[PDB]
């Protein structure tokens, strides 16, 4: 496909640049970001793009609010080999003189640059354009520039061992690494980059199956379909935009922040027993501490979800328990103190003496058909042998209901559980 160029030197400076010493706080901050902080250095590409989005949205918003039309709202990257530069321009809202004089991920630029050169023109009516110059140490210069398009153009003059970010290939890799889901069109050297839609940001109402399937296949790198889907948004405990998938196939969740990738392989935002879940979690509250915060609410709502699933459909949950009950048992055993154990145990389903043999039941359901109070269960090789066990018959005219485990790990699980809400766990062999 033919090329889309919106990057050229249309800017000039007529007068002199006013030199300006940076505030004590902000130098310290600046080469904290440039020297101390980010592990990966590539992420500057990620942060600038992030800014490039924000501005753009606030352009759209304003315009859409005022009721006036929309210009070409795009993000562009260009790499120059001989000049050793990388440039990112966005046609979003701009920057007043004030803002310039006074996004912070921006400073990550100086991780890779020996000098940074910015041109910016506010979208505000009548706004003038400006040139901003810095070498990354306490001093920057500001001129009034002309031929600055509305939006912001950032030119990075790369360091020596940082010039790898001048090759279209490398930059392409970084871009598709952290930014397949950027909301506005993104071009590298004239060529469109991303195509994927952050459907997790949408209204759960508005995403249909075909999509959820697409995304499922992307983040799970799978070819089956999600047997289960949970689109969870919340603003109360923490900021969360997430989607969770349970595969058709029998036997990881990516962590994004504002449609931007933080960690693809992020197995700390969910309990180890919920590792069979696929999908995405997006939280603004993210740079191990808070991840704990997050993960806890994630676990509780996923438990909630599967409980609701048992109710909304019994048989499909039966197959789900057959294929994924391993993780639930393991997670019950692993859980440190009781409350969590019981919570996860609300997901277990087993046969009953009363129920027709095939039919299943949670401990919860067992506790209602009860008389006010104790559990009873039994590992036996099958139903036949179980309800023919003299221990069960012993339990004929005591008019008591007993659960049937047919595998040792089931009974070991019920044993470890010790008890479940105000009733205690005991086999009919004691
Ligand atoms: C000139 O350099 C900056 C200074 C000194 C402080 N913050 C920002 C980030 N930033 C603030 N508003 C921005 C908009 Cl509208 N767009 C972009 N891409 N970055 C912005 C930039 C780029």
């Amino acid at each position: 496909e033919p090329l889309h160029s919106i990057i050229s030197s249309t800017e000039s400076v007529q007068g002199s640049t006013s030199k300006h010493e940076f505030q004590a706080e902000t130098k310290k901050l600046l080469d904290i970001v440039a020297r101390s902080l980010y592990s990966e250095k590539e992420v500057f590409i990620r942060e600038l793009i992030s800014n490039a989005s924000d501005a753009l949205e606030k352009l759209r918003h304003k315009l859409v609010s005022d009721g006036q039309a929309l210009p070409e709202m795009e993000i562009h990257l260009q790499t120059n080999a001989e000049k050793g530069t990388i440039t990112i321009q966005d046609t979003g809202i701009g920057m007043t003189q004030e803002e310039l004089v006074s996004g912070v991920g921006f400073y990550s630029a100086f991780m890779v640059a020996d000098r940074v050169e910015v041109y910016s023109r506010s979208a505000a009516p009548g706004s003038l354009g400006y040139q901003w110059l810095s070498d990354g140490s306490g001093v920057f210069e500001i001129a009034e520039a002309s031929g600055v398009r509305t939006g912001t153009k950032i030119i990075i003059h790369l360091k020596s061992d940082c010039k790898e970010f001048s090759s279209e290939a490398r930059v392409r890799d970084v871009v598709t690494k952290y930014s397949n889901f950027v909301s506005f069109p993104l071009y590298l050297n004239g060529r469109r980059m991303n195509t994927l839609q952050a459907i997790w940001m949408m209204d759960p109402k508005d995403v249909r199956e075909w999509q959820h399937e697409e995304f499922y296949r992307y983040v799970a790198q799978a070819h089956d379909k999600p047997r289960y889907t949970l689109h969870y948004k919340t603003d109360a405990p923490l900021n969360i935009r997430s989607i969770f998938y349970v595969p058709d196939m029998k036997p990881s969740v990516a962590l994004y922040s504002r449609k931007v990738l933080i960690q693809t392989k992020a197995t700390d935002i969910l309990p180890k027993w919920l590792r069979f879940i696929r999908g995405v979690v997006d939280s603004e509250d993210i740079p191990s501490a808070l991840i704990r915060k997050l993960r806890d609410v994630l676990q509780q709502r996923l438990i909630k979800f599967f409980i609701d699933q048992s109710k909304k459909d019994a048989e499909k949950y039966a197959k789900f328990f057959e294929d994924y009950g391993l993780f639930m048992r393991e997670g019950i055993v692993t859980a440190t103190e009781q409350e969590v154990k019981e919570d996860i145990a609300k997901l277990l389903r087993y046969e009953s003496s009363a129920l027709p043999s095939g039919q299943l039941t949670s401990l919860s359901e067992y506790a209602s058909r009860m008389r006010a109070r104790n559990i009873y269960y039994l590992c036996a090789p099958n139903r036949h042998l179980a309800e023919h066990s003299p221990y069960y018959e012993a339990m004929k005219k005591k008019d008591t209901e007993v659960l049937f485990c047919f595998e040792q790990f089931d009974e070991l699980t019920l044993l470890h559980l010790r008890e479940f809400d105000k009733k205690k766990l005991i086999s009919v062999e004691t």
